[PDB]
Formats: structure tokens, C-alpha cells, sequence
DNA sequence: TATAGTGAGTCGTATTA
DNA sequence: TAATACGACTCACTA
């Protein structure tokens, strides 16, 4: 086993040699040097730059060295942070701090001092451990490999891409080990805070801001990028030049996954990755001796897809993103937004200095989001320009606890419109007639034309032939592209399309074309339950037009509103009608007739029901399916001037939640019953074996376990964290006392358990559908390149026709040969429920849906 | 399964120039 | 000897 079985000298060289054996010593050296940038900036890269890191780094290194002197020079307890940091090379501490902090800031929401210090501590710990082997590894690949030039030539422009290595061709010293941290959270945060503290000191890159001082539920301490830097990153070209994300693309095929850890990246002087991202080392260990051939096969095929930077799109991105007025509206503006001038009569205490406190707060909230989106956009550009001339790049892959497949590097194919526009597939093929037809459908989809039949989409592109061509010819002059649904992806399509026009159907195309599942989850529920009516709302049946479940739930909500607008309850006078005197409050019950009228005044369209349908239950909801409707629809309407029809904003929200839930309940009947069934099972599995006085325990709380069709096991185990607070003197100014969740757990969270079972089950379900599709499209048809995004399947034009066929085939096959619900039942039958075992059961009935009809469904991608 | 209420007023402790 | 940093509590929040 790598751990022990080999010497630090052998581990240091074991990857270089093999990476050199194949690929050659130039790429082999580059790939490991690339991986080492996650811990330390090479002296070669840094000094060459004489970009913010040219000031930041030295000012920071110098501060760490001085902090150490101040600590040693005085008597008494040494700060906990020092204990751990004292051993790490300061150049590494400074670089990790800079990079981790800027990365956390690409988050629009969570930048609390906990999140950032936590992320820094984790990375600092990777270096403490692994650092010795990194130092040796670097010394090793600096020296040219031994003789025979043909072997070292490496690349040799062999117009065919590098091929992954064979599993058995991997020395045991490459079988990675230990992806989980071993430091206590208290210490990790201790280290993270001190590092943040020194960064604020040496440079003024960030600052600490107290949010909502006094609110038990919202009080927070957050990191905010300083205006000076926000403006430099926004207005300068390459401000982030030598500050790459912690996880980057590979310049050679990634290491294949053979076990629980160590797959993807090649270096041994790094912290290996985990095959599955779990909540604890223990949970990860469960996969150690599992055996799931199809899972590894799938991850390894996706990982082996070769990509490359789309230079034409990059050239445009690099130029317009620096304009003070970008044609692509979703590019964070460069100028800030001034605070709404006080009413000069602010002293006035009406809801003016209250509504104003809300207006300004909002502006700060958007400015933060604007700075984060900016930082993010710049990381992507720094990475697309870094790899712009490579023949090909690769992305290693991971899986979340439910089995969903994710690319590891920050810049990846699963990103936003721009990022995906910057990426294209490497090995392509002559497009042909069929491939050219789908390239156009992809062009249509990139615009907003996707809820219409294919011939219309095809009609759409042709009618704009000259627009498309003009954009490909002078993108900066003709910005019709920048106005489309997915601008950058639409632009990429325009260059490809123009290519076809110039070279004919023999044109070698590699733009990844994508197929998306309608609604995902309701397709899976409808398919596993064979619900023809539910399946038809998503797109499981061959229809003449595209069905929009969001639109049909909407029409159903509206006919109930028209129903209540005519009849329905009347505005019950003030509350006072169930007691006597005083409390005339709640002077309004607003009958459904008034509630219906308010909503009809507002509108209630597909949009209003869609996002609303998405934030409740399946997705991300936190107590109150209406307490979200009041904040995502009514509130923003009121805040923007409108919303005057909502006299009692809370009751309006309460009323619409019931209509939407009541609408979906009769639209996807079979699916809701399946969710409740899954919920019931979860509640019992998480329950505790009691009894009348003699509350001994026969069965302590249990986690919900189940196995996906392709063989991926998943264990749902939400737990309650054991918290604590640290007491850190911060900048000799005040005591930062952060509340933190410890690595120690107390007891299973019963509520969280049953609230997540349904969405976590369908996700693990689509997760294996995607894996099986990858395997099948690869072995059955000859698909080598894949663009995977949880429910979007893509590849090059000439293979599109078969990919389109493979998602359906794989979908049909899994549900015909597997009764996942019954299989689930046979999992929490024995282990689960002690004696009782009643009230929960009754597997939902199988419907009349013919799964074979999915093979003929045009719009049922996925 | 990625995530965390906050700072001040005090007191008690193992540490260390 | 007597500074040092900071965990463990408790209280009021600028709501």
C-alpha cells in the first residue's frame, strides 16, 4: 500500500516516471508542476511576471515571517494557530491563503468567516501533510529523465489524442490514499482565521464585516473584498494572472479510478481526491470494498473525454468583458451602484427610514453579488487563456454522496454560459447531414427556441442565416448573438455553423451539442411508476408539441383563481370574532375572493409557478413553502413599486402556496404519492424504538440506505452537529468568537432525514441513468467524447444522433428490468422497523405507461 | 454529506522568556 | 515571576 509500502523518495518519483513513460517528459513535468500550484507558486512563474499576486504574495510572506518572530519573542501560551502553522513553508501559507480566499469570494452568498477560515485550514493541512513528498517530487521532475530521446519526445504530434493509462499499468505507489482531513475543526478554523488576519494586515485585500448586529438568526461575520481590488480585478487585464483556482484541468489524461481514493490527479505531493464526497471519513469508508464495475467504468469514460479552449469565443470574451457596457447583459457591470440618496428628511420616522434601510441593504446585496460574479468570470478567463494553445485538456471527475457526477476543476464543462462557450470537444469528426441537422437544433436551443417542435427550430436558424453569418464574421460589430438565451454558447454555434457554410458537410466539427431531460425527477417518478398521465406532462410520450408541466400547473392555478374570483370566501371583518374586545388586529382575513383577485391582478404565469414549484420540496426549501413565495414573488414586487394588490402580503403568499401545491398534486398524482411513500419510510427508519416506561432501545435511529440500478450504493445519514465557539482575539481589536460545527456528531436528524429522502432518491436515480448512458453510448455506439451536466447529455455532431437514441434506450432498459421502489422496500424491511411495521406500507400502484414509447418521444431527452 | 449567531465581562489554567 | 492566549460561561443584542 502506497502508505508505508514505499519510501518518500519512491513516491516522489513514481508518478513522474510513469507519466513520462507515456506522454513524455515535457507534459509529464508540466502536469505535476500544474498540480503543485495548488500549494506553492513556482519561483519560475512569479519572478517572470516583473498582476496583483506580484504585490500580494511578498507582502503576505513577509507578514507571516514577522508574526513568527513576535510569537517566539514573548512568554506564555503560544497561539493555537502558530502550533500548526509554525512547520509549514511560509511561501506556501501565503499562496494558499491568497488563492483560497479569492475562491471563496466567488460565492454570492456564503462568505462567513467560518466558510473561509474553514477552506483555508483544510488546504493548509493538505500542505503540512504531503509537503515533504511535494518538495522531493518537484526536485525529481526538475531533472530530465534518463536517455532514449524517442521516449522523452513524448507528445510527437500524433493526430490522435493521448490515451488513458491501463489500470494494471499503475504501480501500487500510485494507488492514492487518505482524502479526509484529520485536524479538528477548532484547529482548522484557528489556522484559517489567523491566516485571514495576516492577509488583512499585510495587504488590504479583504476586510471583516459584521452583518445584522443583534439578530439571533442572522448575526454574522463576513469577508468582503476591498473596493480597491474589486475595481482592479474588474478593470485590469489579467489582474488574477498567476492566481489559478485550487483545482485545475489536466494537460494529460487523468489517472483512472480503481478505488475509493487517489483517482484523477497524478501528483503524490498533494492531497488525493475521494471517489465520493461524503460528510465523514466513516461514510466514505463504506465504499472501500463495495465492487461496482459499472460505476468506475462510467466515471473513467467521462474522465477520459478530451477538451480544448474555443479560441474564437475566448477572443471575444477577452474583449467585451472589459467594456463599460457589455452587450451580454449577464456580465457583471464594471461601475458600482451608488447608495439611494437619503431623503434629506431622513430624520422622519415613517416607514421611510425603514424602507430606505431596505433599499440600501438591497444595493449592498447586489454589489456583493456583482463583485463575486466578477471574480468568478475572471478566474474562468484566466484559466481559458492559460490553456488556450494546448492541443487538449482533461477534467478529472467525482461523485457527490448520492452518486451525481461532477467535474473537479473550478473551470469546467458543467459551468455557466460563458464557461461552456469557452470549451469545445477536442477529437471531432466530419459533420455530415445528420450532424448538421442537430447542430442547428443546438443553435436553436441556445437561442430561446426549445419549447417548439424540431422543424420550427430548424426553420428558426435558416430564417436567420444571414444574421448567424454576420455574427460569425464580425461578433464585435454584429451583436445579435449577445442577445440570445445562452449568448456565448450561441456565439460558439455561430462560428461552427459558418464553418459548415465554407467547407461543406465534410467539415470537421467538435462543438458539444446538448440534450436535456424535460423536468428531471418527475420523469423518473413517472417512469418507475409507469404513470402515463404524469409521464406525458414531462415528455415521456411521443406528442406533436412540447409539453410544459410548468405551464399546465399554471393554467390549473388560474382556473382556480377564476373560480374563487366569482365565488369563494369574503373578507371576514377584523379578527375580533372569537372572543371579546381589544384585539381588533388581524383586521382582515381576506377571503379567497379577494386573494384570487389580487393574484389575477398580478398575473400568475408559467414563470411565477415554475421557480415556485422548484424551490419547494424537491430542490431546496427551508420550512415554509409559502414563506418562500412571499420572498421570491410578492416581496420583490412590492419592493419594485408594484405589488399594491397585496394588501396583506402574508395571506396572499399563504393562499398561493396551497393553490400551487394543490395544482401539482392533481397534475402529477402518481409522483406525489411516491414521495409520501418514500417520506414515510424515512420517518420510521429515523425513529427510535420506544415503549411505555422501559424505554430501553431495540433499534437506535437508522440511516436510509438503498442501491442504484447500476450498482451505486448510497446512505442518507443527516446528523445534528455538536457545536462550540472559539474565542479569537482578532487584529488586537476585538474577540472574534465564531460558532462552528464540530467533526463530532450527536444524533441523526429526524426532520432533515425525511425531508430529503425524495429528492436525494431521484437524484441518485438520474445519477445512475447518466452513468449507464455513458457506458452504453460508449460500448454500443462509438461515442468517445461526453458533455455531462446532471440531466443534459452532449457530444460532437456526428455522434449526436446515436446519443439521442442512447439516453432513451438506457432509460427504457433500467425501468423495465428494475422496480427501484420494490428494490428499496427490500432494503429497509429486514434492517428497518422492529415490531410494529404498519401504517407506512402500500407500494404505490404501477400505471399504464408503456416505457417503450420513450424510444419514440422527441422531446423526452433524458 | 457542505456547513457553522456575535462580542464583552470575567475567571481559571497550563505555558514560557 | 508574571505575562499570554483562550476555553468555558453568561448576558444582552444596535433588533
Amino acid at each position: 500500500i502506497a502508505k508505508n509500502d514505499f519510501s518518500d523518495i519512491e513516491l516522489a518519483a513514481i508518478p513522474f516516471n510513469t507519466l513520462a513513460d507515456h506522454y513524455g517528459e515535457r507534459l509529464a513535468r508540466e502536469q505535476l508542476a500544474l498540480e503543485h500550484e495548488s500549494y506553492e507558486m513556482g519561483e519560475a512563474r512569479f519572478r517572470k511576471m516583473f498582476p496583483l499576486i506580484t504585490t500580494l504574495l511578498p507582502k503576505m510572506i513577509a507578514r507571516i515571517n514577522d508574526w513568527f518572530e513576535e510569537v517566539k519573542a514573548k512568554r506564555g501560551k503560544r497561539p493555537t494557530a502558530f502550533q500548526f502553522l509554525q512547520e509549514i513553508k511560509p511561501e506556501a501559507v501565503a499562496y494558499i491563503t491568497i488563492k483560497t480566499t479569492l475562491a471563496c469570494l466567488t460565492s454570492a452568498d456564503n462568505t462567513t468567516v467560518q466558510a473561509v477560515a474553514s477552506a483555508i485550514g483544510r488546504a493548509i493541512e493538505d500542505e503540512a501533510r504531503f509537503g515533504r513528498i511535494r518538495d522531493l517530487e518537484a526536485k525529481h521532475f526538475k531533472k530530465n529523465v534518463e536517455e532514449q530521446l524517442n521516449k522523452r519526445v513524448g507528445h510527437v504530434y500524433k493526430k490522435a489524442f493521448m490515451q488513458v493509462v491501463e489500470a494494471d499499468m499503475l504501480s501500487k505507489g500510485l494507488l492514492g490514499g487518505e482524502a479526509w482531513s484529520s485536524w479538528h475543526k477548532e484547529d482548522s478554523i484557528h489556522v484559517g482565521v489567523r491566516c485571514i488576519e495576516m492577509l488583512i494586515e499585510s495587504t488590504g485585500m479583504v476586510s471583516l464585516h459584521r452583518q445584522n448586529a443583534g439578530v439571533v438568526g442572522q448575526d454574522s461575520e463576513t469577508i468582503e473584498l476591498a473596493p480597491e481590488y474589486a475595481e482592479a480585478i474588474a478593470t485590469r487585464a489579467g489582474a488574477l494572472a498567476g492566481i489559478s483556482p485550487m483545482f485545475q484541468p489536466c494537460v494529460v489524461p487523468p489517472k483512472p479510478w480503481t478505488g475509493i481514493t487517489g483517482g484523477g490527479y497524478w501528483a503524490n505531493g498533494r492531497r488525493p481526491l475521494a471517489l465520493v464526497r461524503t460528510h465523514s471519513k466513516k461514510a466514505l469508508m463504506r465504499y472501500e470494498d463495495v465492487y461496482m464495475p459499472e460505476v468506475y467504468k462510467a466515471i473513467n469514460i467521462a474522465q477520459n473525454t478530451a477538451w480544448k479552449i474555443n479560441k474564437k469565443v475566448l477572443a471575444v470574451a477577452n474583449v467585451i468583458t472589459k467594456w463599460k457596457h457589455c452587450p451580454v447583459e449577464d456580465i457583471p457591470a464594471i461601475e458600482r451602484e451608488e447608495l439611494p440618496m437619503k431623503p434629506e428628511d431622513i430624520d422622519m420616522n415613517p416607514e421611510a427610514l425603514t424602507a430606505w434601510k431596505r433599499a440600501a441593504a438591497a444595493v449592498y446585496r447586489k454589489d456583493k453579488a456583482r463583485k463575486s460574479r466578477r471574480i468568478s468570470l475572471e478566474f474562468m478567463l484566466e484559466q481559458a487563456n492559460k490553456f488556450a494553445n494546448h492541443k487538449a485538456i482533461w477534467f478529472p471527475y467525482n461523485m457527490d454522496w448520492r452518486g451525481r457526477v461532477y467535474a473537479v476543476s473550478m473551470f469546467n464543462p458543467q459551468g455557466n454560459d460563458m464557461t461552456k462557450g469557452l470549451l469545445t470537444l477536442a477529437k471531432g469528426k466530419p459533420i455530415g447531414k445528420e450532424g448538421y441537422y442537430w447542430l442547428k437544433i443546438h443553435g436553436a436551443n441556445c437561442a430561446g427556441v426549445d419549447k417548439v417542435p424540431f422543424p420550427e427550430r430548424i426553420k428558426f436558424i435558416e430564417e436567420n442565416h444571414e444574421n448567424i453569418m454576420a455574427c460569425a464574421k464580425s461578433p464585435l460589430e454584429n451583436t445579435w448573438w449577445a442577445e440570445q438565451d445562452s449568448p456565448f454558447c450561441f456565439l460558439a454555434f455561430c462560428f461552427e455553423y459558418a464553418g459548415v457554410q465554407h467547407h461543406g458537410l465534410s467539415y470537421n466539427c467538435s462543438l458539444p451539442l446538448a440534450f436535456d431531460g424535460s423536468c428531471s425527477g418527475i420523469q423518473h417518478f413517472s417512469a418507475m411508476l409507469r404513470d402515463e398521465v404524469g409521464g406525458r406532462a414531462v415528455n415521456l410520450l411521443p406528442s406533436e408539441t412540447v409539453q410544459d408541466i410548468y405551464g399546465i400547473v399554471a393554467k390549473k392555478v388560474n382556473e382556480i383563481l377564476q373560480a374563487d374570483a366569482i365565488n369563494g370566501t369574503d373578507n371576514e371583518v377584523v379578527t375580533v370574532t372569537d372572543e371579546n374586545t381589544g384585539e381588533i388586529s388581524e383586521k382582515v382575513k381576506l377571503g379567497t375572493k379577494a386573494l384570487a383577485g389580487q393574484w389575477l391582478a398580478y398575473g400568475v404565469t408559467r414563470s411565477v409557478t415554475k421557480r415556485s414549484v422548484m424551490t419547494l420540496a424537491y430542490g431546496s426549501k427551508e420550512f415554509g413553502f409559502r414563506q418562500q413565495v412571499l420572498e421570491d414573488t410578492i416581496q420583490p414586487a412590492i419592493d419594485s413599486g408594484k405589488g399594491l394588490m397585496f394588501t396583506q402580503p402574508n395571506q396572499a403568499a399563504g393562499y398561493m402556496a396551497k393553490l400551487i401545491w394543490e395544482s401539482v398534486s392533481v397534475t402529477v398524482v402518481a409522483a406525489v404519492e411516491a414521495m409520501n411513500w418514500l417520506k414515510s419510510a424515512a420517518k420510521l427508519l429515523a425513529a427510535e424504538v420506544k415503549d411505555k416506561k422501559t424505554g430501553e432501545i431495540l433499534r437506535k435511529r437508522c440511516a436510509v440506505h438503498w442501491v442504484t440500478p447500476d450498482g451505486f450504493p448510497v446512505w442518507q445519514e443527516y446528523k445534528k452537529p455538536i457545536q462550540t465557539r472559539l474565542n479569537l482575539m482578532f487584529l488586537g481589536q476585538f474577540r472574534l468568537q465564531p460558532t462552528i460545527n464540530t467533526n463530532k456528531d450527536s444524533e441523526i436528524d429526524a426532520h432533515k432525514q425525511e425531508s430529503g429522502i425524495a429528492p436525494n432518491f431521484v437524484h441518485s436515480q438520474d445519477g445512475s441513468h447518466l452513468r449507464k448512458t455513458v457506458v452504453w453510448a460508449h460500448e454500443k455506439y462509438g461515442i468517445e467524447s461526453f458533455a455531462l451536466i446532471h440531466d443534459s447529455f452532449g457530444t460532437i455532431p456526428a455522434d449526436a444522433a446515436n446519443l439521442f437514441k442512447a439516453v432513451r434506450e438506457t432509460m427504457v432498459d433500467t425501468y423495465e428490468s428494475c422496480d427501484v421502489l420494490a428494490d428499496f422496500y427490500d432494503q429497509f424491511a429486514d434492517q428497518l422497523h422492529e415490531s410494529q411495521l404498519d401504517k407506512m406500507p402500500a407500494l404505490p400502484a404501477k400505471g399504464n405507461l408503456n416505457l417503450r414509447d420513450i424510444l419514440e418521444s422527441d422531446f423526452a431527452f433524458a
